[PDB]
Order: structure tokens, then sequence, then C-alpha cells
């Protein structure tokens, strides 16, 4: 027996240069050596794993054929509905369109409930002992990811509603004894694939649409209409409407964290806008707002590629896997004086001449949903610390109070931030570590959570988030945690113990989901599982990044045949070239806390990281 009994009926399937690849990684995985290879195999791994990947999940969902057709020379630009990206396909990528899918649906209707939602949240996610990451991630690394969660992807809503109840043996422990919320819409496809589908009703490209709005509707609330600028409060914070809410892209179930940095990349857009203005004096409002939206949603890109991610998954091989993935395996040197070079691997996926979507119209996924539902990232309460205080006992700032980060959520959280400011707020984000996401670090605020609509407004229905998002995966037919793993030609696990070495959550899961590994919630495995050395996730989320994270990228005009000074004025590229990390997006605004507090390298690291 060579290959996994379960991986056996594919790989028989396989044409001879997949079944290559397949044995490549598979030679790895089933002795847990791929991380623990000198970087150069490591690459070749990851390269081989995600070939495959590409080729056996990415899945339509709604007709492929047809979509409205255009000439690409007339869309110059980021639309603000995110429409006119792909040549072939100009829905592709937009407003209200399909979630597309990594795996085939596996459906769940008649086990919505099983185990139920509260009992897994009260006994396996809800935060105990509080554990964190040490140096490695920050407060402002947990904002980050959610600011893209509203740059990326949002589920639009059934109008009706219904309810679930939490049972007698934990209601005692249960914030909320019973919460509605509405069911996922579903939509036919009218296809001859998969029948049923959910739509995104946010913008699926990397376009900024958290600064910029998802539509054009939305967006015009937002600018100033002098040389391209966005408004923003002379505190360097968002503006607020008269019911609370945030004049910034999108708004929704945020808070404080997320609210600065909507204001820092306001301030980014800002003042592209008056270097490109500078070098081109009679361009419009619209061609400057045109170009600093390219210049900075490709900033932002950039920041999460080549700096975020490397915090997140902290190896030497998955430095060089995101570093090549933007640069090239040739390096930053040779692209930026010679342009890309070679094809994918040597030039990198930006810079590409043709955008690729390996045979499948551009979506965000239903599984990259779930693989990114990381709530338990959030800290119980912040460390407020003084921008100019003297030094404490370490080299730190000054702690001025404790605060519950559950008061800087929401509407609340915008009038408490509105009292903090930008500096203080940024600086105690650095120099604190965000959660682990392991077993039983869920906040207990979440538990109790004011959810919004659409427009930003409050819900009177509170939710327990952690029930809803087990109640959510079973809801959208995403496969439970093994069949996951075995969808990505990853080695499922035959018992607990093969998922983690943790005595208490072994017994924990066993006393909810007995001995039926089957049964495993997808949450509770990836927060569960035990994690290389390093990484913030768990492999079998990072399987998703893989081919996701690539995909954002490579299937991307803006990032391929029109990632080009003709495109972004030649300004407007060298922004975008001259630009590393959040660090230098905080220092080009905020360059006196930088100075004085930033120590790291990174700044989603805990600002006195050495390193
Ligand atoms: C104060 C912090 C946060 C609040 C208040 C918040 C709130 C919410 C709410 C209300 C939902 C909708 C649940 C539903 O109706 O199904 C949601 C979904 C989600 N949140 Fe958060 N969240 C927070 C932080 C984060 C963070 C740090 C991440 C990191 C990736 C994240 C990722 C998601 C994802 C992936 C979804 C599912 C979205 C979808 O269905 O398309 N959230 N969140
Ligand atoms: C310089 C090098 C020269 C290269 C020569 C390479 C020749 C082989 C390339 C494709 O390989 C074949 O691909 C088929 C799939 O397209 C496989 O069918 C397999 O899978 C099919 C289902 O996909 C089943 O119908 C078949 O029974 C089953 O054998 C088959 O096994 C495999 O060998
Ligand atoms: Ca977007
Ligand atoms: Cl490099
Ligand atoms: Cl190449
Ligand atoms: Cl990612
Ligand atoms: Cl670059
Ligand atoms: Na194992
Ligand atoms: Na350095």
């Amino acid at each position: 027996g060579s290959v996994h009994p379960d991986l056996r009926d594919v790989f028989s399937k396989m044409s001879f240069f997949d079944k290559i690849g397949f044995l490549f990684i598979h030679a790895f995985d089933k002795r847990n050596l791929w991380h623990k290879v000198p970087v150069p195999i490591g690459l070749l791994y990851l390269n081989t794993r995600r070939t495959l990947l590409e080729k056996y999940n990415l899945l339509a969902v709604g007709r492929s054929s047809h979509g409205a057709l255009f000439d690409p020379k007339e869309f110059l630009y980021r639309t603000e509905d995110g429409k006119y990206n792909d040549p072939h396909n100009a829905e592709a990528g937009s407003q209200n369109t399909f979630f597309g899918r990594n795996m085939e649906p596996v459906d769940q209707q008649d086990e919505l409930m099983s185990p139920d939602p509260f009992v897994v949240a009260t006994k396996l996610l809800a935060r105990r002992e509080y554990k964190d990451t040490g140096k490695q991630f920050n407060i402002l690394a947990a904002a980050w990811i959610q600011f893209m969660v509203h740059d990326w992807m949002d589920h639009m809503e059934d109008t009706g509603q219904i309810g679930i109840t939490a049972p007698k043996e934990v209601a005692n422990e249960c914030p909320l004894k019973s919460f509605k919320f509405h069911p996922t819409k579903e939509l036919p496809t009218n296809s001859d694939g998969i029948k049923i589908g959910h739509y995104n009703i946010r913008t699926a490209w990397w376009d900024g649409s958290a600064v910029y709005g998802n539509n054009e509707e939305r967006a015009e609330k937002l600018r100033t209409y002098v040389d391209g600028k966005l408004v923003i409060g002379d505190d360097g914070l968002l503006l607020h409407k008269e019911n609370g809410v945030a004049l910034s892209g999108d708004i929704r179930n945020s808070w404080a964290g997320v609210s600065i940095l909507q204001a820092l990349f306001v301030k980014e857009h800002n003042a592209v806008c008056d270097a490109i203005k500078e070098e081109h004096p009679n361009l419009s409002d619209e061609e400057l707002y045109r170009y600093a939206k390219l210049v900075t949603s490709a900033v932002i890109a950039k920041v999460h590629t080549i700096d975020w991610t490397v915090e997140l998954l902290k190896t030497k091989t998955m430095r060089a896997a995101m570093r090549a993935n933007w640069y090239g395996l040739l390096g930053k040197k040779i692209k930026d004086t010679f342009g890309h070079i070679g094809g994918p691997i040597l030039g990198g996926l930006v810079g590409l001449k043709k955008p690729n979507n390996h045979g499948v119209p551009y979506s965000l996924t239903e599984e990259f949903t779930s693989v990114y539902r990381m709530h338990s990232l959030i800290p119980s309460t912040l460390k407020l610390r003084d921008p100019t205080g003297q030094p404490d006992a370490n080299n730190s700032p000054p702690c001025l109070e404790d605060i519950d980060i559950g008061e800087m959520i929401g509407l609340k959280g915008e009038e408490q931030l509105s009292k903090i400011g930008f500096e203080k707020q940024a600086l105690s984000m650095g120099y604190q570590a965000c959660g682990a996401l392991e077993l039983w670090n869920y906040p207990s605020f979440f538990r109790n959570l004011i959810p919004q609509n659409l427009d930003g407004t409050n819900r009177s229905d509170r939710i327990d988030l952690a029930a809803l998002e087990v109640y959510r995966d079973r809801e959208r037919s995403v496969p439970r945690y093994n069949e996951f793993r075995r969808r990505l030609f990853l080695i499922p696990i035959k018992s607990w113990e093969d998922l983690t070495s943790d005595k208490d959550a072994i017994e924990t899961i066993r006393a909810i989901y007995g001995d039926d590994v089957e049964k495993l919630d997808l949450l509770v495995g990836l927060m569960a599982e035990k994690k290389i050395k390093g990484f913030a996730i768990s492999e079998t989320a990072f399987n998703i990044f893989i081919l996701m994270a690539s995909r954002r990228l490579e299937a991307d005009r803006f990032f391929t045949s029109n990632f080009n000074e003709e495109t972004y004025t030649k300004k407007g590229m060298q922004w975008v070239k001259t630009t590393e990390g959040l660090r230098d997006v905080i220092n080009r605004h905020y360059p006196e806390i930088t100075a004085k507090w930033m120590k790291s390298s990174s700044a989603f690291s805990v600002w006195d990281a050495d390193y």
C-alpha cells in the first residue's frame, strides 16, 4: 500500500503527469515532512501541490459560458462594482455573483443541528485561559485580516428569519439563551453542474473595496470630488453619519481596529493623489481617483502578500514562497530593474503578460470563507499605551488603562475610538499580541453580539457568533473537517489523537462527537489541528490559501497584463514598487510613533519583537 486508501480512487483516475505530482507531495505528507526540509524542496512541494489543486479544486457555480462582451481597452481602471476585469466575462468578480466552490458540496440538511451549535460553542470554542501568539502577530494583524474580509466576501441573506435555542445542558453557560438570524440566500444556478449557489455581495477582486465601496452608489458618498480624494476627519479618523455609521468602503460588522486601517488607507490614497497630480497637473478628479485606486489597492495586495502572510506563516519556506508569488523566484532586484522574466515561477504572478484563471471564471469560494473564520484572533482586553509616555520597565510605551474590546466594537466602538485617537489605538494594537487560533479562545463578547444590516445600522436580534459560524458551514454544504482534508489531497484523521495531542481536547471532542471523526465540524478541526512550527493557522486552511491567494493575483488583469506604468502612471507604479509592508505606510503618515516605538521589521509583529 503506497497511496493512502482514501486517495486511491482519485489517484487511479489521474493523468500520468498528475500521478507524478501526487506521489511527490504524498511522499512528504505520509511522513509530515514538507515543512521540515530546506527551502528549495519545500517550494517544489508547494508548487506541485498548487498545480494539483488548480486542476481539481476550482469548481464553477452558475453557467460559465456567455458573459457580456466588451473591449478591455475601454476599462483600464477598477470599476466601482468590480465588473469588466476579465475580457471573457464582464460579470466575473463583481458584486452579486455566485461564490464558486473548491469542493463538491456535501448536503447536510438533515444534520444542521448535529451536534448542537450551542454545545459546540460552549464546550469547545468559548475562551478559557487566554492564548496569544507571543511576539509573532499583533492586533494590527488581527484587524488587517478583517479589513481584508470586508474587501472580499459577504453572503447575501434571505429576508426571512429563523431561530435556534440553547439546550438545557448548556443554557446556563450561554450568554444568549436563543437567537434569530437570516438564512443564507439560495439561488438556483440554472446550470448542469452544481444546482444551488450563494451570492457574494462584496466584489471578489482585490480592489480596495473596504475603502472605496462595493458599487457606484456607495462609492460616490466617500469622495470629495476634488483631486480624486476621499473624505477623512481632521483627527485622521473616519467621518461618521448622524446615525453613527462610518463613512468608508465597507463598514458592516466592524470594530475600531479595522476603522483605523481604513482611515490610514484613506490617507494613503489621498497622498497618492497628491503625488500623481504633481507629475500630471492636468488630470481630472476622476482620472486621479482611478489611478490612486489602482495604486492603493495594489499596495494593499502587496502588504498582505509579502508582509502579513509572511508573519502569519513564520518560516523560511513561506517567506520565500510568498515573495516568489509577488516578485518571482528571480527576486525583487531583477524584477524591479528588468521587469517580469520567465513564467509565473521565475517572474511571479504579478506582471504576467496575461491573466490566467485556469479554465474557471474568477470568484472567491465558499471554502475560502470557511477557512478565514478567525474570530479567536481578537483578544479580550486592549492595553492602551501612551504614545509620548516614558518607557516602562521594558522599553515599551507605558500602559494607561485596560479597556474591554467588547466596548471597541460596532457603533459604540466608533464612539470610543473618537476619544482615543489614531496614534494611541495603533500603538496599543502594535504592542499587544493577538489571540491564537486554538480551541477555547473565542471571545465572550462575540457570543452576545449585535449584528448589523447592510447599511451599517444595528439589528435588534443579537447573535451567538460561535454557534452561528458552525451553523453556517453546515448550512452552506461545506464538507466537514475530515472530508475537507480528503478533497484537498490531505491525509484524513483515523482517530482524535491524529488531530491533536492535547488530552483535554480529545476528551471534550469525544463527549460531543463520539468517535465519529466524520462528524467533526470544520471550524472545530481547523482550530484544534496541531500546528506547523511558526504557522498561526492549520495546514488544512493553508491549503485553501495556496490555491486562492495565488488566484487573487493571477486572475486579475490589473495585477497582470495591466500592471504597468501606462495603467498606473509612472509615479503610481513607483509608489507600489517602493512600498514593502504596513511599516512603510504607517511611517509615511505617522513617522513619529514609528521612530519612537516600532522596533520590529514588520508592523504586524508585536512592535518590540527582536527581528
Ligand atoms: C470585532 C471583530 C469582529 C466582529 C464584530 C465580526 C462580526 C461578524 C459578523 C456579525 C459576521 C456575520 C455572521 C453571519 O451572519 O453569518 C461575521 C462573519 C465573518 N467574519 Fe467576522 N467579525 C469580527 C472579526 C473578524 C476577523 C478578525 C475575521 C478574520 C478573518 C473575520 C472573518 C469573518 C468571516 C470569514 C465571516 C464570514 C463572512 C461570510 O459569510 O461571507 N471576522 N463576522
Ligand atoms: C515524455 C513523457 C511522455 C508522456 C506520456 C504520458 C502518457 C499518459 C498521459 C495521460 O495519462 C493517462 O491519463 C488518463 C486520464 O486522462 C488516465 O486514465 C485513468 O483515469 C481515467 C479517469 O480519469 C479512467 O478512465 C482510466 O481508466 C484510468 O486509467 C490514465 O490512467 C493515465 O495513464
Ligand atoms: Ca473587493
Ligand atoms: Cl525577493
Ligand atoms: Cl517560470
Ligand atoms: Cl490569503
Ligand atoms: Cl512591486
Ligand atoms: Na497527525
Ligand atoms: Na530590518
